[PDB]
């Protein structure tokens, strides 16, 4: 029954931080500390209230919080990058992207709910290792998902499964039609987060930009499920790949975390007598170069395309990415 | 005794299109998949090539066959034996002579044998609509096909059932990836794509100085195997009318049963599952015209003219059913 | 199945057979036939209405029918004995046992609900082979349940799991308290149907009958949970082992079905080179002898003890058992 | 290597009851389970005896230890290492010399190693109340223990992890049964009877020629093994005070975190899990008085007098905590 979803006497400082919920560059780490490591629960609660999703979908308030806490409890606290903080961050970034001027009134509430819920569960119960590692070891997960998008299929199943715990079904008052539509979009979005799908996603996105249509209002025209879900997929995907576009201070912390996680896998791999995966070798690591390359061949190409689709709404995000790209470049030891 | 002699006579057509699979099922005490698989395995000296202890092969086959539903009219062990035998025939076609390795041959055959294991008699969509545990587990995507794979492989783990116990790590690794690629291709929701990309291949077709089809990379190799097994799965209409008619009676019984269940549950009845407003004859012609014939005609172009006789039996059965529609 | 609010031919016939639902010896096989192979759904529905369980527990009728059909759909039609007709039989039998005068007003509606629900799901998804066969073949079911009460654990897991399919949660309106109590009782009852528990289960029933206490009206007195659940467990165990107490005409059909199922397992075991389980070899079977043994060592000792518990309430039932015993005895070919 | 020596030195106590398991955890890069298990397996020549390839042993150990949650304060790889090492010491109790076969010894050490694998840091009742997937799968009965067994055995199926590959079908069947019997008995709800039967076995106690414990039937042999591992799992209070207080701090951190989770959810806060109404000291004394002491009193009363030093340490530790009880 508390103000932001959880109990905390630093509630005033947290309240002040959550004022930036609609802003790119939210101090998600401070919010994580101030909420007692409940960034996903408080940030989702704030966004649901802000968007009036509880009333619109008849979600009892206690059910929402029980589910959110349950969901957050299933992200691993010992995983440096793919944890609840990353989940909270993607949820909040997706929230900002959905509010872009070029997309106003374009998506329905159910579609908005789907993008946000998808963002919240997109990495749930991530072991801290890649699909390839899960595949090489013949893990039960790899076997159940026939080696195809193992982690991603797993994130979805868990997200939906938790809905079944006590007082966790936040979709209990949606009609069958709403639940099927929602479920489909969510699945379509989370499966798209698998990096092995990046190129085809980006390709289709560019195509859409090439044939970009806008209504009498200055907003994007999306006439069919295919184009709609495609935008939602690239949106969430952009949010999942938005670290380099945040204020350097936040970006650098994500870099330290993604590397700390990659090195754990690297170590675990050499212990098991496996070939150390790329960028997972703390002994042969070029953190800076790696980040620059990540931007040059992945992040910038994606955000440059998204920027065109919603031009000029994302111009500042793109400028920050470039400023950050140059910082790391200047950090590469020679 | 008399039983063995009759069954052995029938097993003699194992390499021919039109095997009396229904007779074999009867005579083998309902073990058509086990007897036909073992038959084919010896016929291809597969037990020797991959050093598969015989007792282990029979144990696994009976196990796999046991996980096919006896109460399911169409998607049962007979269908499985049929797709296995049919793929066995397509593998021996002239244009593919000496093309595939013993390992790839094993994969297409294994894939065929498990492609529908533990089939419940209802479609993916029915399992999705009812929120089945299976659908939730595979996120509504190729639900049954993913399950067929999982069961097929998991069954290798039962007592004295690992028929790949002697294959090397590299072999197992390669087999697993091909079977997954093959079975997942059986999902009809992926028919249009397979057929479209199969035609694209026939247009860039490349025959070697041996008159045999040339397949360089894995992508080309697998696509042919996926389509081969896909044609085998969709071969009922190209078989002798005697068999084809039985397959039709069986699939309709299964579809009608799904419709009765949907009617029970108040769900909307699926197309061709309403026993009160059905047109079996008409549906069969439509199935051949928009799906079966379009596909088998493409396969004919790839192995021209190896499948000419199959393609003619289809057009023939097509007419038989057409001249059956009342007025 | 009806037509214009007025019943159809078969339904009427089914309705007239269902009038003996409160009687020992219902023509359950005729009902299976008349109901289009839906004996479990029709009998469960008849009983829920008779005991007013839908109003008492606010179960929407459509939800109940949907779950019942779903539950019945998970019993294997290709299994001769452990199928939906058996489930229906144990349900109707438990139902008759609950109405014994010696137990009037003893149990609450929740306990009555648990006894009935447990009966309905007690053998769901039975594969037609024993626990030992699943253990010796290293089935995944055996692995999942660590070879302990494999099938009984599975029956339970499936029975509860089905409540989660579309519009199948018949307990959606019970409070958490009612659900946790119902669930514990159902679990305790079903796990007790494992024959390996028979001896200890019977020992405690006798012990209870030894210390039997009545309210000078015949009405048994069950204070604590330990005695209440024990009686319920034994009740459903009796229903499960009630075939030998039904009119011979019914009993013989059950005997033919169990033998068919046992012989099939033997066939599979002989195929697989496994040793043939007791009474599973069709080439060396003593059907009449086996039934005699089954009655003398298991069924008669159980029912005689139950006869004592509710005496004289089960005198007729015991009389039928002994008569069927003699009949089978005189049938043994010398 | 500078530390490799220190670690190797610390390992000179692998056979001593009081090993600084925490030190081994640090010096080994947090691989106390893999390290202790390897040392002990060689210590007993288990590798050669059962023909267990070193690779497969280390790979499974790392794979097993990796499924222990590093975020959990008490039920983690360190606790697992401690229980393996402890069971190891007890197995060497003179009153048991030559009593157990190598397969029975492997069974008790393996069980120990996986007895808490994949523990989420919350109790069975917490999983039951929340309607967790695990509880629904295991029907609220020994939920976690069933899970610990499942994961322990399943991890043998991963890449080069099956350490029991070279065992006959008879060995494997017996090992599996024994392990299951041991881990399932670690469920505290099984405590009262497990102790009851242990006492009875001590009354009718009987020794052989050498004067070593006489265990005829499986029932008795497994009962001794079940209780042995149970004592190892309930051995914290019997270790030197320094180690004991570390464990106490650890269980309490875990318990309070559950209480915090129960409180966030408006759930009833479980006994001793409320950091606002805690009696850490009084609870340790109650734990020793009503559970740990009666248990160890009987064990030492079965391996008389090998566990005398242990029992006395326990009693000393109890008094220390008792003096820390406010009021
Ligand atoms: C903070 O930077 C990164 C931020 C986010 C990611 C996600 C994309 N794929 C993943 O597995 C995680 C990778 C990053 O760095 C990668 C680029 C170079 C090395 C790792
Ligand atoms: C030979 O009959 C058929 C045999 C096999 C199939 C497979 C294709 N999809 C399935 O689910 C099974 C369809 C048939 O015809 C059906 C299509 C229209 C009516 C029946
Ligand atoms: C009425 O027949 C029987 C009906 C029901 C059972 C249950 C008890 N155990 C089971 O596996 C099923 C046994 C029967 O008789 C058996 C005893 C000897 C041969 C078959
Ligand atoms: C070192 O202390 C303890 C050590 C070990 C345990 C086992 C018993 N249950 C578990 O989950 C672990 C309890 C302890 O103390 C408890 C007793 C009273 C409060 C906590
Ligand atoms: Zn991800
Ligand atoms: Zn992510
Ligand atoms: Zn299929
Ligand atoms: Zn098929
Ligand atoms: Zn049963
Ligand atoms: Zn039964
Ligand atoms: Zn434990
Ligand atoms: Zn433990």
């Amino acid at each position: 029954i508390p103000r932001f979803g959880v109990k905390t006497e630093q509630e005033d400082v947290l309240a002040k931080e959550l004022e930036d919920v609609n802003k790119w560059g939210l101090h998600v780490f401070r919010i994580a500390e101030l909420s007692g490591n409940r960034p996903l629960t408080v940030i989702m609660h704030t966004i649901f209230q802000e968007r009036d999703l509880l009333k619109t979908f008849k979600i009892p308030v206690d059910t929402l919080i029980t589910y959110l806490m349950t969901l957050e409890d299933h992200y691993h606290a010992d995983v440096a990058y793919h944890n609840n903080i990353h989940a909270a961050d993607v949820v909040q970034s997706t929230h900002v992207l959905l509010s872009t001027p070029a997309l106003e009134a374009v998506f329905t509430d159910l579609e908005i709910l789907a993008a946000i819920f998808a963002s919240a569960i997109h990495d749930v119960d991530h072991p801290g290792v890649s699909n390839q590692f899960l595949i090489n070891t013949n893990s039960e997960l790899a076997l159940m998902y026939n080696d195809s998008s193992v982690l991603e299929n797993h994130h979805l199943a868990v997200g939906f499964k938790l809905l079944q715990e006590e007082n966790c079904d936040i979709f209990q008052n949606l009609t069958k039609k709403q639940r099927q539509s929602l479920r489909k979009m969510v699945i379509d979005i989370v499966l798209a987060t698998d990096m092995s799908k990046h190129m085809n996603l980006l390709a289709d996105l560019k195509t859409m930009v090439e044939t970009k249509k806008v209504t009498s209002s200055g907003v994007l025209l999306l006439d069919n499920y295919s184009d709609r879900i495609q935008v939602l997929q690239n949106m969430v995907h952009c949010a999942d790949l938005s670290n380099p576009t945040k204020p350097l201070q936040l970006y650098r912390q994500w870099t330290d975390r993604i590397m700390e996680e990659f090195f754990r896998q690297g170590d675990r791999e050499r212990e098991r007598g496996m070939e150390i995966s790329p960028m997972c070798d703390k002994h042969n690591a070029s953190v800076e170069k790696s980040q620059v390359g990540f931007i040059d061949y992945i992040v910038h190409p994606l955000w440059e395309t998204w920027a065109d689709l919603v031009h000029p709404d994302a111009q500042d995000i793109l400028d920050t990415l470039e400023d950050n790209r140059e910082w790391y470049q200047s950090t590469i030891p020679q």
